[PDB]
């Protein structure tokens, strides 16, 4: 048959702005620029994405309408050679689906411990508290060893945290079965109803944004809330000289855009020809880096009242790594009227933003998938079993970040899986193939023939030069001063755990090169012939349905 499209504009706008605003803006982006000092990140992260994060985004989606492919052929109808872009995004999307859901097991175990008359993580008297431990509140009352109730319930007990990745510890049962939990909610809303939310979008769609204006309002009103800002928004220079923050904002746009997945060009296939999705992109793309430049609010207007209330610098209160929405948050809504109430709508807002997202790039890998095999799946029972494959296996893999030494994991899958140097890897191939090989002007004949207006020469120019440039310099940069992956600022990663962190980004890397050696080897000829022919793209705008021109 044929691909089929989406039942209405409104349906296209629902499924990516929930696909890509998620737990990469209110969980991802607040620890990333708390990690790279304060507000040094925000400049790396608005060039990077005034650069890249929005044209490469844009980009995906206008291939998709282009092709009317998903993730994998779309790139096989535009350039059979560099096809590979397809499997590394494939596999990005594999490991960003192994670790992705972690973070919602965590919330959801956050939910079953909310549904208590005290909230744990209020006071620290329980067992898994440390002696340690005392009130923050009482902490400028009573050096630097007293940790605070929050931290403790996040390492002590959640986390159950280990001495290091090389001591795994006991699998923790407890989050096993609420990583399983919500990998089950995914695939019953995969295998039946793949997008099934359209009676309750108003809800599913709005109460994420209203629990984060909420939790604003309270972030702001805090006593403490100036220095956060301060610290949140204005920059140190000096950070600048560091490669490091520059990829850590550089793929937290493209972490944050779902871009380089395959997900936004399957989304992007699934609309009509003739539908302007220029315009659509950009509103979508200011509601991503609205919500988290606008929630960077919230978080770190609790920070400096953190550090107000505990007396230690801003830099200092909280963990430098994955959990700082866990530590501060969690933190917010005690000092709110009720606060086991809050606290559910939170991690339920949590789990909604992540939900959504965890749908469309697990059916984005699952629709990708499918394409190369149209016959042997997409036909009966045999969907069902592969699905439920897809989702075992990348749940046993997840099992393996559950443990107590699953944290360092985690870190591990965070920096290298599904973003860093395979990011950058596949987004400079993204946009060399398309302005130098298929040719940026040769796309705007497509696109003016889409959208019905040829656009400014902005998309032009950052796939040309400001993508490669970035991609490249920064890939570079980060090996001349080459830096080791640290967990919260201490903890150093022994070599085999870096060797094994490197062989998740060399595992989606190798895909591009290796593809282009097999298709040369299928290919019979002469070697410049062989090439030549593998460069001619093959009438990725097949679809006579819709009113089209020729491709030349
Ligand atoms: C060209 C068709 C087959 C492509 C297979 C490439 C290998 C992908 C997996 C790499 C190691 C996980
Ligand atoms: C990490 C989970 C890997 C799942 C990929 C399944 C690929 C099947 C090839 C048809
Ligand atoms: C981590 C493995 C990903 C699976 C990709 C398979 C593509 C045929
Ligand atoms: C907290 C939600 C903010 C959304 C802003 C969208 C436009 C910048
Ligand atoms: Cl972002
Ligand atoms: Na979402
Ligand atoms: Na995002």
């Amino acid at each position: 048959p044929q691909r089929e499209k989406w039942s209405s504009k409104i349906d296209f706008v629902l499924s990516v702005a929930g696909g890509f605003v998620g737990l990469g803006n209110v969980w991802r982006f607040p620890y990333l620029c708390y990690k790279n000092g304060g507000g040094a990140f925000l400049i790396p992260y608005f060039i990077f994405l005034f650069g890249s994060g929005l044209p490469v985004f844009f980009l995906e989606i206008i291939i998709g309408q282009y092709t009317s492919e998903g993730g994998i052929t779309c790139w096989e109808k535009i350039c059979p050679l560099f096809s590979g872009i397809g499997y590394a995004s494939v596999v990005i999307v594999s490991l960003l689906n192994v670790y992705y859901i972690v973070i919602l097991a965590w919330a959801t175990y956050y939910l079953f411990q909310s549904f208590q008359k005290e909230l744990p993580w209020a006071h620290c008297n329980h067992s898994w508290n440390t002696p340690h431990c005392m009130e923050d509140t009482m902490r400028k009352n009573k050096s630097t060893n007293f940790t605070s109730p929050v931290i403790e319930f996040w390492e002590r007990n959640v986390l159950s945290l280990s001495p290091g990745i090389d001591h795994p510890g006991s699998l923790k049962w407890d989050l096993a079965l609420c990583l399983l939990l919500v990998w089950l909610v995914c695939f019953f809303c995969i295998w039946k109803g793949v997008r099934s939310t359209g009676k309750v979008v108003y809800f599913t769609a709005t109460f994420p944004f209203a629990m984060l204006l909420v939790l604003l309002v309270r972030g702001l009103t805090l006593p403490g809330a100036g220095a956060g800002i301060k610290f949140y928004l204005y920059p140190d220079i000096t950070r600048l000289e560091d490669p490091q923050v520059w990829i850590d904002a550089g793929t937290q746009i493209f972490f944050s855009y779902a871009i380089c997945l395959g997900a936004m060009t399957s989304l992007g296939s699934y609309n009509k020809y003739k539908y302007n999705s220029y315009r659509d992109c950009m509103l979508l793309g200011c509601l991503n880096s609205g919500t988290s430049f606008v929630s960077g609010f919230a978080i770190f207007s609790i920070l400096g009242f953190m550090a107000q209330e505990q007396g230690v610098d801003i830099a200092d209160v909280a963990e430098s790594g994955p959990g700082l929405a866990f530590i501060a948050y969690p933190k917010a809504v005690t000092m709110m009227p009720l606060p086991t109430f809050w606290s559910i709508l939170f991690f339920i807002m949590l789990l909604l933003l992540g939900l959504d997202s965890q749908f469309v790039e697990v059916e984005g890998q699952i629709t990708s998938l499918v394409d190369l095999y149209p016959s042997f799946l997409r036909k009966g029972y045999r969907r069902e079993i592969f699905i439920a494959f897809v989702c075992s296996i990348s749940y046993l893999l997840g099992l393996t970040m559950v443990t107590e030494g699953g944290m360092y994991v985690f870190q591990l899958f965070d920096y290298y899986a599904a973003s860093g140097v395979c990011l950058l890897w596949v987004a400079f191939f993204e946009c060399f193939v398309i302005a130098w090989i298929y040719g940026g002007d040769n796309l705007y004949d497509g696109i003016e023939d889409m959208i019905g207006y040829r656009p400014g020469p902005w998309m032009k120019y950052s796939w040309a030069v400001i993508t490669p440039v970035l991609c490249v310099g920064c890939f570079i940069f980060s090996l001349v001063k080459y830096v080791p992956l640290t967990y919260n600022k201490t903890y150093v990663y022994p070599n085999w755990a870096i060797g094994l962190g490197w062989s998740l980004a060399l595992s989606s890397m190798l895909c591009v090169p290796l593809v282009i050696v097999i298709r040369l080897c299928q290919t019979e000829g002469p070697f410049l012939v062989r090439v030549k022919y593998l460069l001619t793209p093959r009438e990725p705008n097949r679809w006579a349905v819709e009113r089209e021109g020729a491709t030349p």
